């Protein structure tokens, strides 16, 4: 499965050499338990919690689903197995939903605030190491949509590259031939102008970077206008006191980094009741 | 290496089938980059970026240490190599640096607030999957020490383990042969008569589950009286307004899991030229 | 580095639990040997014979470069090392070259036929175990393209999904948000109202499966009247005796599979000289 | 499993950071596929085929052997399992089927043409990367034999070795106590006093690499005179037309590599319902 | 599980390409076998032995269990599966029970011999490679006690590391701010005047090297005077014939590498039947 | 390289989540170490050594070499490097290099007893996991040879094997095709009677288990008569006091797994200076 080495090195890392609990443990036994909220929010990362139990030999006898919201004190899963192997997995299965639900719970916020069905939210490749797909999945469950996966997933084109590209349209055309049939490219824009220029140059996204919401505005008619095809997205230091207003100037998309790289943790916890 | 495989991973992870930049550019040539920063913190993250900077070929003119300040606009890193792979690298390589350096800076503040040369600062093994070894050596860059790294690293009876052990005392002494010699046992305790009988149980380390500062103060106390090779620990939602009150309760040291659970990425970026 | 493990495996698979020559020969030394062309054809896999050589210690003197015409006889490759380690080297570093010039010179082949610089040449999903990212390197230093690297890379609908979809054009505006920002989707079609449709429903890519020049030629013409920029592309049994034939109905690729699983190795070997 | 990390890797690289369909299938359920042969040949892969459903959770209802001739239309499998991991698994197994089964009705061209139950026919080493254990497996398929399945299985000195030897004899001899203990010893001959002289050097086998059919039977000859326990093997471009004849000069066995690197895919396809 | 991958690559150095039996084997059939003993000895790696089967197919029927001891001739284990996979276990069956009862064995020869309950013995850091985990397991199943398993364990400082500080007192003390929380501090000394020193350290055990029972006494004795609490252990060379006597010097661990560098496997068998 | 991995994973279990004198240590410096012995043997473990030293660092200034005696106090190895990495590689260096010595040095014991050119002392397929292609390494060190390295290596049939055949004769012929065309088959005997049907089944070697000389010597004797070929050898049991006694019984190798499955390691020891 695709996320079974996933959880093996979660696992992995947390006991190293072996529990030591294991080894002095009397007798083993099954007993059952339930992880249970401490605060509000979104629950993220069921997937991988069912993967967990299941690579691990524990029952999952009940779960509440991804994009379900929760209060404090709210059973989100009834698990059962040996009690040495719900303490060794414990912090690995409440890390997990700790850290996902905290990501998935922070976007819901963006979504609230964004208020629209015709616009999109989504994320960045700015994610935690080895948890980009961890992550990606985690804002998807909080309600807002995905940014491409990696650098293979499509190409971006931002003043870096730009910089030492003569003639934009020129390179485009004769890109498309050395990479896949079906990529899209998107090129970064600081201006009306760039962003004029991205889309005769032959973009299929423009990215309206750290632009005002006239600027982009501006830029979101002109595609209207010519190449209605053509995706419009903006993005910059967009905080939940300023998404609304972006949602309004004409954009297809808008992504916050933040949504993942400003996440934090939620108040779960394992009891044995 | 010890961390070279975490470094393949977390670009496995961003490349995925390939990069497409590299199929379009023309023609690659060195050039070099700075890491640049947007916002105040502590740096963190250098064993993992050279180990990165050196298994993709990339040079590393410059570079401030594990442990100093810096502000904005300050010059991080300077870097040399191939076009083409600074490119490839280089959301690897600051994701990496911004979040363990957003950890650090968090934790950079816990220990100003706290205030003690005899009281050390820990976290817990509350760490986000894959990340703990990555999470706790960026603790340690901020000023504050570690805890225990694993289940393997020392035995750690709660709740859940004493609900089923009803004889501690005897239980401590029997479970020693069962330990590697070098293992020490902690015990927590949530009232200050559990705390005195883990003492005379035989338990290495005390921890004082929220408890106000004076309830804590009494353990201490006791501590001092009887008892004086027994470490205390306090723990338990300790925030940034309250780590030095209980600084002076007269515990070893405090724990707080936040300095890596609710910190956040530090704002970073990468500059051509 | 991206195909470090590949070569490792593709090795390991050779020696099993050691070569046995390296414990019968007397003494071992440094010796010179070249890779020798015995048919004509484009050569391919430069990029893993490097990795190969510098992996193993061995050095490379000369090469010919990845898209190179050759004839019999044509020395490819001058690489120096070891005499031990060329020979537990020679057939991997040999098959690779084998193999993946057998696939550009069969590309090479319809891209001759295709002649054509407005069309593209596409290969697909049909390729053997464990080089999907291998062979479709092959097939571009044949001089074609790539079309989408996995499943992951875009979405393709075609009979199989589409029975089970109610309404096609609700279907892709709904799913948009579902999917990362950059990806397109593709729909399979068997006549000229399915094209039709599919272009309507949202497709950013129409796929002509199995049909007439003339009925392309129709689908071909249609989409540049309305819906000039979804992409076509015409697939199928596409034959030598049949690309030319289809690159001037009006469609931007042409997809065989053939080029990879039709493709065999070309005559190549190692000369101690 | 042996062959069980074999189908990870082949899956991996396919579906990559993900499949997406399973993105924007609404719902899921069971169903059937069937896959159906668009070609005659004989079936091989059957091994692999059944591991990859069994670890992927697809039931196999039926499926026929690893050695049936099939004409097309013929339902060579029937499975059944959740209709979204039914299409993530259909291009692995059929590439994995159209190639195991290209080699084996390759191979069975030529061992009808051997038209022999006393003289076997073999393969090589040439192989394609990490596919030489799967591309062997699938000869035996085909009706024919193996050889060495690596540098480790058995010694084959050739030119290369040779003229770094200057007494085989010696070398043979002294080279017993260093090789294990079962170890055959090969040695190619391109003359009859070659060969003749490596009869005499000890050798196990003896290749008769590029002669006339005549030469050949030369070497048969004497090695019946003297040296009857010596194997004889015949290799040099041996092709469909000419392997009969050689089959009568007196070797024990044939080799020839195009069983494996001249066989290309049989048609397949997978179909529901 | 936590040692299934050790499983897996003893079984895989064994086996190779693929194990040659299977290719010649007609019909394969369910049988049964005996894990027999052929000698005197203490059973241990039940652990490993049940994970073998498990996921190697072979049905475990009967087992005696780790620590049990057993006479020539006994029927150690009973298990069921294909005549194939049995035949292909085998080998490494025997070789984890045989090498593993060989330490447990001479390891129960030491704890018999020492006959002490207020002393335990342990064994050292002195393990085979890739063996660690499994060997310090074994020595448990002796009847004995595990060390600490590797550097992250604890602190252990000798000469070498010493050399060179001014102060112990002050090292010590500032090296508990760089060490986990939880974390010991071992120091091996080689005169009363050394372990003198390293209680007035603050050192948490102290290892008396080689020394002479009367030089034990006296550190066993001034361990007592002051600094209860400090553990003391003190095999530098110990024997069968000299352990007791230590036993009786005031220590409260005695450490013997040879319970597993100089352990030799035990003899078993498996018979069909 | 080959065994590059197996350093990895041995250095891996030592350290685990970290060496903790690191984390004390100041300041680094290079120093140097003398891999001294206090016991005498026979050197092994070269290989591994150097290759350990450089895939970490340590710089390797002398070392005697595979093969070589030793006497206590001589210093085996001069290595130099970082204070850090030689303390962090100490034990696993030592560890190899011992045990390894260990193997080597019994098996020379037995070679020296053996007194024999014409007959060589073989090891088994009784070795400890994980390690079989390090103690296979380790006995011809000891100037011995190997026997097969694994059940792919060739064919050993034995009772279990043969239980249930009519026929060895047809039975053997028709295994031929499907081994690979190098492979041996060696038939394990009991009596005369079996060794006599073996090599008229078509045997290309015969193991003549535990038996007596006077028995031995028949099948010696008439492996003379007929069957000149086909190699025997004969240790079941054998020993120190027994080995010459079969030496001079007519078989080519005596084999006694004792060389790997009863060694012991070889006292050495780090010290700085
Ligand atoms: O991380 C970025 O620079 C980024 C920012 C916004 C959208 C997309 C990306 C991306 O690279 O995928
Ligand atoms: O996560 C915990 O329960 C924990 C909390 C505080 C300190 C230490 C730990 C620990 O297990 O290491
Ligand atoms: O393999 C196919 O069905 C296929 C055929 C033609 C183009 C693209 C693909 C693809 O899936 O990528
Ligand atoms: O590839 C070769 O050189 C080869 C050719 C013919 C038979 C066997 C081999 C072999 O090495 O196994
Ligand atoms: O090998 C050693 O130095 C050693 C010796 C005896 C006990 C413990 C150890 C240890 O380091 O764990
Ligand atoms: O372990 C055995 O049965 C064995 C014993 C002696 C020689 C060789 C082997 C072997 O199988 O390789």
């Amino acid at each position: 499965m695709e996320i079974r080495t996933f959880l093996e090195r979660a696992l992995k890392e947390d006991l190293g050499h072996g529990d030591l609990f294991e080894r002095v443990l009397e007798k083993d036994f099954k007993a059952t338990a339930f992880v249970r909220a401490k605060q509000e929010g979104v629950f993220s990362g069921e997937k991988y919690a069912l993967e967990l139990l299941e690579m691990t030999g524990i029952e999952c006898v009940q779960t509440i689903k991804d994009k379900e919201r929760f209060k404090p004190k709210d059973a989100l899963m009834e698990i059962r197995g040996d009690f040495s192997m719900l303490l060794k997995v414990e912090r690995t299965l409440l890390n997990l939903l700790q850290h996902s639900s905290g990501i998935a719970t922070l976007t819901s916020r963006f979504v609230e605030a964004l208020n629209s069905h015709k616009v999109r939210l989504l994320d960045t490749r700015k994610t935690r190491p080895l948890l980009r797909i961890f992550e990606k999945y985690s804002v998807l469950n909080g309600g807002a949509s995905n940014h491409r996966l990696g650098l293979d997933d499509a190409l971006m084109l931002k003043d870096t590259h730009l910089r030492h590209v003569k003639d934009l349209k020129s390179f485009l055309t004769h890109a498309r031939k050395n990479l896949p049939f079906t990529a899209k490219i998107e090129i970064e824009c600081e201006s009306f102008e760039e962003a004029k220029n991205a889309m005769n140059a032959g973009a299929d996204i423009v990215m309206c970077d750290n632009l005002s919401v006239l600027e982009t505005k501006e830029i979101a008619a002109y595609r209207d206008a010519h190449y209605p095809f053509v995706l419009l997205e903006a993005s910059g230091n967009i905080s939940l006191e300023s998404i609304n207003a972006y949602a309004k100037s004409g954009v297809d998309a808008i992504s916050v980094g933040a949504l993942i790289h400003q996440a934090t943790f939620i108040d779960m916890h394992m009891k044995m009741a």
